């Protein structure tokens, strides 16, 4: 069961992103927790490990586990804590291993090729201070079968 | 590595603890997660279960990762989120499997005997509405061997 960390970084109305190769999916950047760690240093280490960029004051926003599902049963399950930052410093990278990073315009973010439960995460976090937990559950292909959200879309 | 959860359940300057049995030390009530639920999912049951109350909008403040330490390596993680409520529904119970149930005087909290890692949660929490993100280093018995909290006491 890992814990993995991303952070939503807005600044002049754009939102930094990352899509993986081959014309897949956007993600926010991040990675996983590393023993000791708290939650905190994670997503600056995670964040900056692959854009480049510090982020000053993130703050959470999202907590959710993630499960995959398939015959009738949960077979995987991880957990995803999503923070949000306005500000911060040092030049984005061109090129990251997992994909190219691109500014993407804020309401542009909504219309992207992306596992359909960042969707509703991004719909909230880019639109509301107010902390978000749920539960997603994918098949093993990232078909999502169904969702909680707290507080509700 | 698991994942337990507890609330501080704040009432006209009352705190809601429990005492474990053979006048050891005091904690806020909660427990671990189970498969697919949400962290604020499993602290409403956790805690009802626990106290037979039912806490109405909790709100996550803190979250940490615990460590044992032992022998120069980190030999045991887990990962505890503590949450935050003013109103609540419900009869307390008596007794628990876990230890004795009391509601006790805000600003005594600090003198009861608890581990040392819980003193700081405490006297974030009791006293703040921001997040606390953090680690403990505990050795087997429990003596806190550091800490890094932030924002910092």
């Amino acid at each position: 069961l890992q814990r993995v960390t991303n952070c939503i970084v807005v600044d002049h109305d754009q939102v930094l992103l990352l899509q993986k190769p081959r014309r897949g999916w956007w993600v926010a950047p991040g990675g996983k927790m590393e023993a000791g760690e708290s939650i905190l240093e994670t997503v600056k280490r995670e964040y900056w490990e692959e854009t480049g960029i510090t982020v000053k004051n993130p703050e959470l926003k999202g907590i959710f586990s993630m499960v995959i599902f398939d015959e009738g049963k949960i077979v995987s399950e991880w957990m995803l804590f999503t923070f949000k930052a306005t500000e911060h410093e040092g030049e984005m990278l061109k090129q990251s291993p997992e994909g190219k990073l691109e500014w993407k315009k804020k309401d542009e973010v909504l219309e992207l090729p992306m596992a359909a439960g960042d969707k509703w995460i991004f719909k909230h976090v880019l639109h509301s201070d107010r902390l978000l937990y749920g539960t997603f559950h994918y098949t093993p292909d990232f078909e999502l079968l169904s969702y909680r959200l707290d507080p509700e879309p």
